[PDB]
Parts: structure tokens; sequence; C-alpha cells
């Protein structure tokens, strides 16, 4: 694929919907998020595309390379770990990211894996403690989605 | 990918969920739905996993080689003919199907698209209306979902 979408529901007022699109060796991402807390909030591609909990389901995050997580600019991060979003006052994010690890195809594609927004601020792994480096400790998942091709 | 699930839901009472396996040059899926009202529905894999406007941006049967729709026997057919899943008495449909044409990888694969359950019987492109040979006449979407990576 070239395009790709998700719908991020769960169940609390978080919704929004994003936006994938392959441009040379990178993906664009862009979108909104709305009903969360104004700040920031962790945004990450989750390994599975498994919606029968929740978003608990959906495992952890997508890292293929087995390494420990960072943040987007990080060496040191996991495929899935695309930093932090960040709501305003009115708790709308938008979103608008580029990144050159996640794909729409090929071995790092996240078709049919799940995005997640969470709960709190994402760390980059540079929290101090062992959380931090398996999750950055953005807590609970807000709303997720399974990534499928769009037009 | 060797796993796929799909979680369907939609504006009514109609939910979901099916499983998807390869097992050897083939693709088992299971699963059970309900909420349906007895008899036939059409289930079919649709092109987009696009929700964002609820089952309709799926767009139409997922359809690489250019055919009209038919039944999952004939050689006419779009890769998304699945045929029709039989509620019982209590609105139980059990989904037990082995399918030559739909894959969980490459040109002719699902993963990232959208299973429909339809609200009439799919007529397998027999009926002989124009929009027989589209939709099998198997009428609205009652639920779908995307179709996600599994475990
Ligand atoms: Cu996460
Ligand atoms: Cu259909
Ligand atoms: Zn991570
Ligand atoms: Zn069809």
């Amino acid at each position: 694929a070239t395009k790709a979408v998700c719908v991020l529901k769960g169940d609390g007022p978080v919704q929004g919907t994003i936006h994938f699109e392959a441009k040379g060796d990178t993906v664009v991402v862009t979108g909104s998020i709305t009903g969360l807390t104004e700040g920031d909030h962790g945004f990450h591609v989750h390994q599975f595309g498994d919606n029968t909990q929740g978003c608990t389901s959906a495992g952890p995050h997508f890292n293929p390379l087995s390494k420990k997580h960072g943040g987007p600019k990080d060496e040191e991060r996991h495929v899935g770990d695309l930093g932090n979003v960040t709501a305003d006052k009115n708790g709308v994010a938008i979103v608008d990211i580029v990144d050159p690890l996640i794909s729409l195809s090929g071995e790092y594609s996240i078709i049919g894996r799940t995005m997640v927004v969470h709960e709190k601020p994402d760390d980059l792994g540079r929290g101090g403690n062992e959380e931090s480096t398996k999750t950055g400790n953005a807590g609970s998942r807000l709303a997720c989605g399974v990534i499928g091709i769009a037009k």
C-alpha cells in the first residue's frame, strides 16, 4: 500500500482519525485526536491488530529489531515509537509526523497492526526506571484502532 | 503473517469475531456472529480497511483480478466473495470456510481490508439484474471490522 488509515476509539471520550502516506523512504502521519487532556500523550504502533479485548490485546510496541524503547529520533527505539502528540486546552491534538522506520509495506509494515494513544506523556526512554525502557511510562491505552489500507 | 483476526461491529446488535489462519497453501476462516436474523447473510471481504464512515468507506469487494461477483466455488468471482453465513433461530451464525483465493500475504492479502456481514442473502451472481453481478444483492452492511495481524 501507499496509503493507510486508522480510526481510534476506546471506552472513554477519546477518538481520532489518523492517515498514513508513503513518501520517498518515509511515512507521513497526519490527522487529529480529540477528547484528550491538555498536554503530551504517548503515540505508538503496537504489535497486533487484535481488538478482541479492546486496546489490551494489541500487545506491546511493534519491535521487530528487539531494541529497547526510545523516542522517534533515537537509534535505540522500537519501530512503533512515534513519540508524543500534544493536545491543546480544548483536548485536540493535530498529528503531523514524518518517520523513516515505520513502513506501509515489506518487513516493517504497520498495515494490520494497532495505533494507540496513551494517557500520559512518553518519557522517550529517559525516565530513569525500567518501565521507561519498555513503554516510556505512557500509561494506559485511551483509544486504538487497526491500521487498514485506504484509497 | 500466518494468523489474522477481525472483530465485527456495526450500528445494530450484530457483532462477532472471525479468525483467519494460513494452514498449508490455503486460509481457514472460523468464528461466530451473533445478533443476526435467521437465514443466510452475504459475507465478503471489502477492499479498504477504512472505517471513517462506518462500513460504507470499506468500498466494493476486494477484486484484484477484475471479475464479476459470484459464489465461493465459481471461477468468475471477486477474491472477496466468501458466500453466505447462515444464522440459526437464535441469530447465531458459525463460520467455517476454507478458501483458495484469499491470502494473508502478497497480492491476495486481506490483512488491512474489511470483513463485512450483510443484511440479506448473497444470490451468488445469479440474480439476473446488474446488482447481482456486483454484490449479489446482499444489501446493507450490518457489521464490519478491519482485518489485523493476530498472535
Ligand atoms: Cu504504546
Ligand atoms: Cu459485500
Ligand atoms: Zn516503544
Ligand atoms: Zn463480490
